[PDB]
């Protein structure tokens, strides 16, 4: 069921018990969850964070601790599956799930005494009606109740499957758990800007629709307008300092402000796509711009931070007047920024590929979790050296991610099944281990079709999905592989892949996982690869 006050129905609930919260590796979670323990320790909560990767990381822990816990917090993991009937846990168990991830089991939506959705009931939601899906030698009497017993248990598979179908996202875990903090009058600045972070990074991944993402700016700006005025008043005492968040009207450019913006440029995938910077024709078309612009050559490639304040002050408007000039109509975007002093300025996406860059490294110096903790850290203002050294991994990683989509497009890699485009890294794939993580790969299989479709002249495969796979284990031989649906403006974001890769697994014998919270991102046998794919165009042509 879903909760309708989360005071009395969920926080008022816990603060008192012993809780275990499983936090899911994505910024969102992390910044829901860095506004949920800035909670609990204000109200001495007493909790055990046990961040997690994926189902099997997830479900070992729950059988390591479900003796010692009874109450447990799910943060963007739990609300897609059964999650009573995969956990099995006891009757007296409580599951309070705040997860992105939709649609929503319809299980875990009737489930009334267990599972406890911390989701808006007015989230995008078309959930089956209960009527629908759950139940309560012979004479006409029973036979014809047989016949009305399977005509329904039809038209149950037919009413799921269409409900099953496409997965998407809802309303960002880090802007609820602030709504959280909200009632509670607990809401510092801190934690305004975390749920500012969250939200841009579901839009950073193409998680939510542009109109999805814009409304919610709006109900940020709200807030960020109250923390203003709250500022300002004298008898106020709760979160009384001076980092001050700004709604921004700013470049689509990654990390502009913390390079040239001859790079920038050339790592933003809106430009690098358009500009075609895969090609020398590309990179002129690229200095024809910057000349239409008639920004001096050390200020382009020299530092960001090293301009001169009357460039500064202009680049907004003049980059948008040659952007008009060459057609491209959304260089500007509305975001927020927040203030520490000095140049100790950062945008909401910088954040956002900092503290990503640090979660999914692939470095051997910390596990996975130690990465995880890292990242959660660095969002704490109380020092921004994680927060600068997340902003180097994240330039490698943009810079990584432009090689490896000229090394796919170039060598011509990128080639239609039919339904469905398909291309994939290799062991010997340069910076390969940077992408071979779910929600790396997942990303950079986002970015590489956005640059396709300004690349192919084919009409048909412009408006095609992508299917992208990555080694995984050699040891095992396996290999993760992702599924986007097509790349639009417009778009939906929704993905069918999910359901498309079980059925062709099944129809197959397939040996493949659901691991991934995202059920588009699955772990296969590298053997099955061949008929795995084989099935999958033929379902989906």
């Amino acid at each position: 069921m879903f909760v309708s006050d989360f005071r009395k129905e969920f926080y008022e609930v816990v603060q008192s018990q012993r809780v275990l919260l499983f936090v899911a590796s994505d910024v969102d979670a992390l910044c829901a969850c860095k506004i949920l323990q800035a909670l609990f320790q204000c109200d001495h909560v007493q909790y055990t964070l046990v961040p997690v990767s994926g189902w099997q990381e997830l479900e070992t822990a729950f059988l390591e601790h479900k003796e010692q816990f009874h109450y447990f917090i799910l943060i963007n993991c739990g609300a897609n599956v059964d999650l009573l009937d995969i956990l099995q846990p006891d009757e007296d168990t409580i599951f309070f799930v705040c997860d992105t991830h939709r649609p929503v089991n319809v299980v875990n939506v009737y489930n009334d005494t267990q599972i406890k959705l911390l989701i808006k009931q007015d989230d995008d939601l078309e959930v089956p009606a209960y009527e629908d899906i759950f139940r309560d030698s012979e004479p006409v009497e029973q036979t014809m109740r047989r016949r009305q017993r399977r005509e329904w248990e039809a038209r149950r598979r037919d009413i799921l499957f269409d409900y099953e179908q496409y997965e998407y996202h809802g309303t960002s875990s880090a802007m609820v758990m602030f709504e959280l903090a909200w009632m509670l009058s607990k809401d510092l600045n801190d934690m305004l800007w975390w749920a500012i972070v969250g939200l841009t990074d579901q839009w950073v991944q193409d998680k939510i629709t542009q109109m999805k993402y814009v409304t919610d700016v709006g109900v940020l700006q709200r807030h960020v307008s109250r923390h203003n005025h709250r500022n300002e008043d004298e008898e106020n005492t709760l979160s009384v300092d001076c980092t001050r968040i700004s709604f921004e009207y700013d470049l689509r450019l990654v990390l502009y402000q913390h390079w040239s913006l001859h790079d920038s440029l050339c790592n933003t995938s809106y430009t690098a796509a358009r500009f075609k910077l895969w090609s020398v024709h590309g990179q002129k078309r690229l200095q024809e711009f910057l000349a239409d612009m008639g920004l001096p050559l050390k200020q382009v490639k020299q530092k960001f931070q090293a301009m001169d304040i009357s460039l500064k002050e202009n680049l907004r408007e003049m980059i948008e007047e040659s952007a008009n000039k060459f057609g491209m109509k959304d260089m500007r975007v509305q975001t927020f920024s927040i203030h520490f002093g000095f140049k100790h300025k950062f945008l909401a996406s910088d954040v956002v590929f900092a503290t990503m860059s640090l979660m999914e490294s692939p470095e051997k110096d910390g596990s996975g979790t130690d990465h995880f903790i890292q990242a959660l850290d660095s969002l704490s203002r109380s020092n921004l050296d994680k927060l600068y050294h997340g902003l180097e991994l994240a330039k490698k990683q943009l810079r990584a991610t432009q090689q490896t989509i000229a090394s796919c497009l170039c060598t011509n890699l990128v080639i239609s099944q039919g339904p469905f485009l398909y291309c994939s890294l290799m062991e010997g794939t340069p910076d390969v281990m940077l992408f071979s993580r779910p929600a790396s790969l997942s990303l950079l299989s986002k970015h590489l079709l956005k640059s396709f479709v300004c690349s192919t002249k084919n009409r048909r495969c412009k408006l095609l999905p992508l299917v992208m796979a990555a080694p995984l284990s050699m040891e095992h031989g396996t290999v993760t592989v992702v599924g986007i649906p097509p790349e639009t403006d417009s778009s939906d974001r929704k993905n069918f892949f999910g359901r498309a890769f079980e059925k062709a697994a099944e129809s197959t014998s397939s040996r493949m996982l659901h691991n991934h919270f995202d059920l588009s991102v699955i772990e296969l046998k590298a053997e099955d690869r061949s008929k795995f794919l084989d099935a999958l165009i033929s379902l989906l042509s």
